[PDB]
């Protein structure tokens, strides 16, 4: 028997059709997994291939979790440690925020989606260290899910990296990824730092996770991420009532041609709830927006509100807050 949850995946593939058709985007996935096992609760992509497992797509913003939970479990890095967020150069390339902040913390940089003050985190460490840290989220790594022509996504080694190549690693480019991998990759914040695996089939034994990060890390990094759902995040459009939610937004400029193009968008949002404890990861990506908003806030956020909302409704889960 599969782990499907037929009534998740009627209300994932109902919205994620609700909003390609508003947004007249060309596509769009969402994965449900249960955030304790890796099964996989739902999968539902726009009609043809299943891009969710072929498809490898920059992840852009959605990175920005990782390279923070990085920087804290080494011990080097506080939650209340200040960055310098100005703009800056490596060797001749601009490494900028769309919003300028001269100085951030680290919940800042999580809240306000800071390419600067991220790339900042990273510099603290080697491409050794930054690889094998993406490495072990399973980036450019076969999950061997099940799924034919599923993708390990890309990443380059660390031995032919320059260092505006880690810079822009850390906050998401260079290297890709599937949907369905980057939901797996979130397992290491939901399950207390370690990474699972991904199964279709419904699981028999409790399953063997791999320790990434530390579990004071990865509750630290929830409770991070609840700043992008309240007022002053970029992912407010996400929030759902009567539970904290711990989201990212994503919103890349799509490579296309080797061209970054700046007239097409791929808009990316991925969470779980209840963020103190977990028990489900959302993530949804539309792609090619074109009926006005590109921001992932705008395009994917009421679609991670409503599977989330929907997901916890259906199965048992009682709001940790009184409804508004
Ligand atoms: B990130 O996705 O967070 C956000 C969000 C969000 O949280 O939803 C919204 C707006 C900006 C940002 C910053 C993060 N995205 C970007 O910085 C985008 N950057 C890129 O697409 N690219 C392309 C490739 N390279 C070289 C490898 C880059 O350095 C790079 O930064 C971004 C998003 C939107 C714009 P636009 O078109 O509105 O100006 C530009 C860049």
């Amino acid at each position: 028997a599969l782990s499907l949850d037929q009534r998740i995946q009627t209300l994932a593939y109902e919205e994620l059709n609700k909003a390609v058709e508003y947004h007249q985007a060309k596509a769009g996935t969402v994965v449900v997994l249960d955030a304790r096992t890796g099964e996989i609760l739902a999968l539902v992509n726009t009609p043809g291939r299943n891009r969710a497992v072929t498809d490898m797509i920059e992840p852009g913003s959605a990175m920005k979790p990782f390279t923070i939970a990085k920087a804290l479990d080494s011990g080097k890095v506080d939650a209340t440690d200040t960055f310098n967020t100005l703009p800056y150069k490596i060797g001749s390339a601009t490494v900028q925020d769309t919003h300028v902040y001269p100085t951030l913390d680290v919940r800042g940089i999580m809240q306000k989606s800071s390419n600067v003050g991220t790339s900042k985190l990273s510099a603290m460490f080697t491409p050794k260290e930054m690889y094998d840290f993406y490495h072990d989220l399973g980036v450019g790594v076969r999950m061997h899910s099940g799924f034919p022509g599923e993708t390990a996504g890309l990443l380059r080694s660390w031995r032919r990296w320059q260092k505006i190549e880690q810079a822009t690693m850390s906050f998401g480019y260079g290297l890709q990824l599937s949907l369905l991998q980057l939901a797996r990759a979130y397992t290491v914040l939901t399950h207390d730092g370690e990474l699972l695996p991904v199964s279709f089939e419904k699981q028999a034994v409790a399953p063997k996770g791999k320790r990434v990060i530390k579990a004071s890390t990865a509750k630290k990094v929830r409770e991070l991420m609840v700043s992008v759902t309240e007022a002053g995040g970029t992912g407010t459009a996400g929030a759902v009532d009567g539970f904290d939610v711990g989201a990212k937004t994503g919103t890349a400029r799509k490579l296309v041609n080797g061209r970054y193009v700046d007239y097409k968008h791929v808009a990316t949002f991925i969470g779980f709830a209840p963020a103190k404890n977990p028990r489900v990861i959302v993530a949804v990506t539309i792609d090619e927006p074109t009926a006005n908003g590109y921001y992932s806030g705008v395009v994917t956020g009421p679609v991670f509100k409503q599977v989330m909302g929907g997901s916890l409704n259906i199965l048992g889960v009682s709001p940790t807050k009184p409804l508004t």
